């Protein structure tokens, strides 16, 4: 089963990551091989979404939040203006670009507004939308969605020059979590938001609605985020309860795609600190995550598909499983591919080569996505501009330790230009 | 009728996938089975009191933790006193045992540990949860300075260290049981890695059917806030989802303005996530996992179980002198209540340890006829159900005895209709 | 490591295939009855006492040839050969006689006669040719008179019509026969198999017995051994799941009857240690419904039981054999040691794979826990004798809380004394 | 639904099983081949073409009988009748000569060189009992004989007990039941056969079930009850080819023998439970770095996505299309090569499809195994593999030559 690989890779290489609980054949024997001595080798895959304010608006603050790993910075338009907002947005803006030297150095982060809420669309939440399309921001954390038609009115208020930014649906009561699946439909992912939902249905009741909203969001292949006070006592203690670790590596287990801090990074003493235990958390629980039963069970639930893209996707996740492939190189233009690879959670990273800022920024959202921003200018022959990209997935990846000589990567690519068609797997050996 | 099975997460616990198991889910879907995981309450000025006590009680609180790194053995006397006095209170049909556990100081076994044990021997301690617990010898060394008149008492080895982690096998097959002890476990080892080691210590111990604690600031804000954070009840229900047999409280009743409080909701969020369990799963790898076994007891425990699961029984009635046929039926985690029928007041006390084991405590003298006695018992424990809410005419039960007096004889198991 | 066992503990059918082994020898008693036509090369009493040795369980009289005076003398040499036995406990086995009829636009007049004749002479089961619907089965059970309701019904379906109205038609009969000599020429060769897979299968999930007929070991009509295909065609029908496995030519009018018996007591051996349980059982479990039927709910609870002590055979007590039944269809290994006071439940449960029937006949004891004892140590002194069991084995029992049928509900684990 | 998709579709075999359905009708091309025995009822050239017409895949030389000369007629008759058929429908037929027997007996040595000269493209190698007979005859084959598969016959005991030795350096396997069946207890051979199928499925090399299949049809124009039951199980045991020995050779109905074959094959793939079958042999292959085995895996899982019609395949040995049938996909895997010989040989493997490809070359080899991939396309259209509409897997690699299989590719048909 594993011996020629165990044979070639060696016996070190298969004892990291989770590897002997990863290889058991029941759920409980998986839970039984978890080790304490076994370290995590992959980079981190859900991202880390901390909420700016007075702790954390600082240039030199938002680098050590960058380099701690933040990927995306949550504005809430429950407090402060829209000049407060807006200079929040430009240190972030400064911080990230001060990276920009080289694609080594380089970490796309994006901007999420999330509203202050409602009986229908605020006159606030307008205003505030139409704010976040003229400073374009890359999503929109839309609060107490209840209806698609909730999700319908946030799409009109961002105009035509909006149509590109994310809509994530904050579920918060009782009537978000029944019309669940019509609210799903219409958005572009949810968060479960569980200090409202604490509040709005009996507190026993929310790992319940947590659980069922993560499920049903991995099923449809649309990023899930799980929010507040995942990390609460961290606003004044430097480290966490046993409660709060527990409940960031449950979050991950469940198939969150991301994780956020709220008052942790926006007021509290220690925001750097709130961002690497987050990390530290995320990277323990993604290896821990017991890939032979959810990846059989995806493939079960999942309906067949006729559309290429999601054919290639499933191809290539299984490729990398039969080879322990380091990563999957996928050229992307609206994130979709690399989104429809990271619906069948691989282990192997996925690092997304785009052109589009925008979808770099955005693709944060979908775990195990890492984005790279190609900034060439197109070659004359579209097969060779192809080749150029996937090399400097490469030549990054090897760089940047996610790649090393020796190992295979899958590598997913389409026939012709533009979105939409992706048709092509291959195996690479990195040399 | 038809209600029955849009409860307890009934569509849930029919998918055919864990996944569609989650998506399933329902926050509507009410919980009617008892809660199973027990509640272990630490003892202090907070919950000292006779009258906090009567509370706690009706409150959940199963097992009251005497912690002997804090106070004198003259504050332990009393606090054992004052548990006492609360449970003998209370009706025999709705009396509700409660275990006492002394948690020692810890260190090779101490001077001050030897002294505590025997004092836990003499006031007749239920449960020893040793402190850092590091290697088999220690758990011997337990063992012997409680000497013979506590061979009785059960030993669940505290793992607190990375030595622990490590030599855990080894603990695990000379202990009663288990405790993850987390707090300290959260400073000797990488915080970012103790919920790798309660999921495998936990695995292993329902592997294993020996029973699991999951331990230290699982309600933690509760000790001065009346409701706990998202971060708290996702840990209790976690824990529970993990395979936890039992749940503690250590500041939240030992000093905090919210005793009762963090008892009720413990209760609350054990009994949903109980509901939510995948027992499909669950069932079919403890099944696989469990070896081949020639002891009558084990074949008629597993027999009972699938007895129970094919007819949706309401509950599984035992009658046991040591708390063991009630152990094994409970390593097998039917969704049916174990209802445990002694008369020994320190097993009645010790199965409490058991996730689903629910203990009845029988003060009849025997029987002439010992198919009488037995009979009389079992209709014990359908009265004392009918009256708890487990049981209702109508149901179906499992009913699991033995050929003769004594421990160690369980070998029937019968299907009986409730009137 | 004997019957297949190391193949048995396989976590995949794949791999339970791969440790198959020629070298791993069989220990239990075969439990897939054998059904042999008797004719011509069958019919003395001395020749039918050499097929019992060999190993038949039930004695198929074809109404499609020869009298019923041809029949009645049959019946009664099949008699005298079982009663021939009758003195020594290690060799008496009951023998079922099943009438198969002759076939139809209804019930025929024919049938009306061959029906009346088996109930006159004490049949055990009916194999009821060319069923179409569940209104064949209402007939044929209506010609069974007041005295013959007890008789079993195994319906034969050999069209394309019995294949596509077979749920109506299982619904209402005690079994299913595949026919295959006539579903051959009434369907397209090339598919047999899929009829036979498909009822087999629906059978094991209904719980009713299953009969894989016709042309199994036929080139023995006339050689000495059978052929490559027809070894693999018995040992396929066992895998498949089939209760009984029959012999028409091979027993009826070849020149090797008793060999042609046999090979299949041999075959079906070899293919029972080969059944994956450990899927079987997974799967008919998750198939069959929640019950609240106390013998369902103990069938499955000993079946786990002997599954979980590796039990050397399950002794239940039944007056109609149900009970036995609800053990056969979840596939213990264990041998399913039927008690029973009933010579005719005794002779019919040839019918469920696994179930070995013991007549007893001591007068009830005034005591009724005393009769229910004596007749659990019967079985375990039976078991002791003819192989089954050994001091140091454990065995499940199966018993009711009150006598007579309908009120099984309690499991026992004892260790053999 | 036609192909017994409902019962494809169910969470359980049991549950497959009661759903297979009499009136759901086989539509894929019959995947496992046929082996026919060529002796007096089959040596005419005529004859040969309405057994190629009916579904033969392999003519097996059977060198206990018969001399060179007459081996040497029957040889030139298949090639004939094989020759006789159109490109885009122009069926491969392998030869293999089995031989007599034994050490490496000196007949044997003869025999080999004989097959050498006269290019068969298979051995059947009688009474393997250990590692060492292999290697025997390997090295009668000689250095021009290298391209021959080898497939050792497993016919007594210690085949049986060495049979892990064996197979790892044989091409694969033949469960020879005839000898089997008197050497070891008639009532095991079953065991056997179903050992040997399992093992050489989880190991991906060939194996054959062999031996009175059909037998009754020598003298009779319909098999029996059990021979159908037999044919149909060896099929859904795992089998990648069947054989007839007696029926073609010398029976009264060689032509009909390999028709029935081929209607039993057919509905018994349909019948085959592929959500446990790929599920077990994906778990159980093992992990590897090879790119061939990778991109395999990866084009079986995207061809069970999209309900595929077929996996193209281009493939010089035929390893590339062996490694896809390894995991039997119900798409049927199209192999283009231009190896004549690798397209008889390939007909060993469940479900591969050889297309041998004549069309003129093109001066750039990108351009050249485009025309390749649509060759495989119009062939597949006009047998009816394919359709308007339907979507392919295409498996290609990065360079010319051999073991450098490496892309798949998703098309849509037309
Ligand atoms: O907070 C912790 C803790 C934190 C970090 C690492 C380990 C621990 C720990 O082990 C622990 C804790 C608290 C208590 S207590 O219930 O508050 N209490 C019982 C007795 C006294 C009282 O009656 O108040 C004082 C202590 C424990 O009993 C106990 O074991
Ligand atoms: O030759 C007699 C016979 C001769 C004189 C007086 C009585 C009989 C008789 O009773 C009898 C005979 C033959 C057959 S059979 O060859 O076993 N037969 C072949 C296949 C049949 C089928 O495809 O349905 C069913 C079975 C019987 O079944 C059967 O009972
Ligand atoms: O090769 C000849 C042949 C050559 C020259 C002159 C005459 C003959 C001939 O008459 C003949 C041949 C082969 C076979 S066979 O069917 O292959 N045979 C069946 C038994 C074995 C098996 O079960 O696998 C394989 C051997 C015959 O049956 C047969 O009659
Ligand atoms: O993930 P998206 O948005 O569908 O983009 C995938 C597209 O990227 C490509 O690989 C390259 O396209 P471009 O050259 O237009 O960037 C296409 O072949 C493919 O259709
Ligand atoms: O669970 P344990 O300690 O083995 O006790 C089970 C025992 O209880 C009984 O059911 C009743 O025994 P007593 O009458 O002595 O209480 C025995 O038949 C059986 O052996
Ligand atoms: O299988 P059946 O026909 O329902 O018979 C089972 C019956 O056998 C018994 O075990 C013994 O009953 P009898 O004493 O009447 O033979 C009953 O308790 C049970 O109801
Ligand atoms: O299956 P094999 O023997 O490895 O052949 C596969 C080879 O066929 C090709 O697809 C085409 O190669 P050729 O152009 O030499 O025919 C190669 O890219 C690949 O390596
Ligand atoms: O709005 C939120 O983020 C919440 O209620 O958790
Ligand atoms: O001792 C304890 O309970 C701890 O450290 O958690
Ligand atoms: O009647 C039968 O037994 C048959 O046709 O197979
Ligand atoms: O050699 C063979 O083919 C046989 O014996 O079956
Ligand atoms: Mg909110
Ligand atoms: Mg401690
Ligand atoms: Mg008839
Ligand atoms: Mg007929
Ligand atoms: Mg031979």
């Amino acid at each position: 089963d594993v011996a020629q690989l165990t044979q070639e890779l060696g016996t070190a290489f298969f004892q990291q990551q989770q590897l002997p609980a990863a290889m058991a054949d029941t759920f409980l024997e998986h839970l039984c091989l978890l080790d304490i001595d076994s370290e995590p080798v992959a980079a981190r895959s859900t991202s880390i979404i901390a909420t700016i304010g007075p702790a954390s608006r600082s240039v030199e603050r938002l680098k050590e939040m960058i380099k701690a790993g933040m990927n995306i910075a949550r504005l809430n338009f429950s407090h402060g203006s829209h000049e407060y907002h807006a200079e929040s947005i430009a240190n972030v803006r400064e911080a990230v670009e001060s990276f920009a030297g080289s694609p080594l150095s380089y970490r796309p982060v994006a901007i999420a507004l999330d509203t202050k809420g409602p009986p229908g669309l605020s006159e606030q939440d307008v205003r505030d939308l139409r704010f976040g399309v003229e400073h374009g921001v890359d999503i929109v954390f839309a609060s107490f969605v209840r209806k698609a038609s909730d999700v319908a009115a946030v799409r009109a208020a961002l105009g035509p020059e909006g149509h590109g930014i994310k809509i994530i649906s904050k579920i918060e009561n009782h009537e978000g979590v029944k019309r669940f699946d019509e609210i799903l439909e219409v958005s572009d992912g949810i968060m479960v938001a569980r200090g409202d939902l604490g509040i709005e249905i009996p507190a026993e009741k929310v790992f319940l609605a947590q659980k069922m909203m993560i499920g049903r969001c991995n099923l449809a292949g649309k990023p899930v985020v799980c929010a507040t006070q995942m990390l609460e006592s961290m606003i004044t203690k430097p480290r966490p309860t046993r409660a709060e670790t527990s409940d960031v590596a449950n979050a991950v287990l469940d198939g969150a795609d991301c994780i956020m801090l709220s008052g942790e990074t926006a007021k509290g003493n220690f925001p750097v600190e709130a961002v690497k235990m987050q990390h530290a958390i995320a990277r323990e629980a993604e290896a821990a995550v017991y890939h032979r039963q959810l990846f059989e069970e995806l493939r079960r639930a999942a309906p067949l598909s006729r559309d290429p893209t999601e054919v290639t996707a499933i191809g290539a996740v299984e490729a990398a499983f039969k080879c322990c492939a380091a990563a999957i190189i996928v050229l992307t233009t609206t994130g979709r591919s690399a989104q429809l690879l990271s619906r069948y959670r691989p282990r192997a990273a996925v690092i997304a080569v785009t052109r589009s800022a925008q979808a770099a920024r955005q693709v944060h959202l979908c775990r195990g996505v890492f984005p790279l921003l190609y900034r060439e200018p197109p070659e004359a022959i579209w097969a060779d501009d192809v080749d150029r990209r996937v090399q400097f997935g490469i030549e990054s990846g090897k760089l940047r330790g996610f790649l090393r000589v020796g190992d295979l990567v899958i590598v997913v690519t389409g026939w012709r230009p533009g979105s939409g068609y992706t048709n092509i797997m291959r195996v690479l050996s990195i040399s």
